[PDB]
RNA sequence: AGAAGGAGGGAGGGAGGA
RNA sequence: UCCUCCCUCCCUCCUUCU
């Protein structure tokens, strides 16, 4: 039964309204961490256990991050970047100087990482 | 330590008055109490803070991280009206699936008059 | 996406008081 | 002229939570 990144990114992406939004970018990092530590499945059940509960597929997204305990675990992933450009509008309200050891059940999505130095988390 | 005095602790700590961490409050005080587990919900409640959690995390940990509250059924709350449900959980409330946890935000469940049943979800 | 708390503000309804 | 209570609705700020 075991899915596949590429498609579990499918069905959450086909969830979420709009293009490139924090949520977008927090779908990406579900999957990838979901991949390198084989837990892909354990993911999907709990974003179909929170729409069952009624959560919107936003709040599912963040169910997983505080209820499936890899998150608690592995950093927000750093995204090298040249300029704060790169990063799409949607995700632009949400950027947010870090402070020491950024968790993603927090709300730290990623770590934008720029070529002048300065380091953009992407908060939800 | 006691099930009366715990439960003011926790609020001497909450914002508001009637929120669902009132609620969530009342419902970890009537299990710990009915299970003799008071000790262990008042010492997770303070190692939270200590590891400098708000006090309203502090109430999830303890429905995250003391196994009864993976094992038990939110309450069931009788009320009148759905107006009997205090203003801030108004918007917090919702239909419950089947085998709502409360380890998953369902802090109780109120049963009305008409039959009808609302979850307060967190 | 949504909720709670505090703060600032703007519009309109019902009532009561000076 | 002002105040209080309740009911809609709109904007911005801080914190918390899902």
């Amino acid at each position: 039964p075991y899915i596949s990144a590429k498609d579990l990114k499918e069905i959450m992406y086909d969830h979420l309204p709009g293009f490139g939004t924090a949520f977008h970018q927090l779908v990406q990092v579900i999957c990838k961490i979901g991949k390198d530590n084989n837990l892909l499945d354990t993911i999907h059940a709990e974003f179909q256990a929170s729409l069952a509960d009624g959560d919107s597929p936003q709040c599912a997204l963040i169910q997983i991050t505080k209820r499936v305990p890899i998150f608690q675990d592995v950093p927000p992933p750093i995204i090298h970047i040249r300029s704060r450009g790169d990063i799409p509008r949607a995700c632009q309200k949400s950027l947010r100087p870090a402070p020491p050891s950024p968790k993603i059940d927090r709300g730290w999505v990623c770590l934008f990482k720029m070529q002048d130095g300065k380091t953009l988390g992407l908060k939800i």
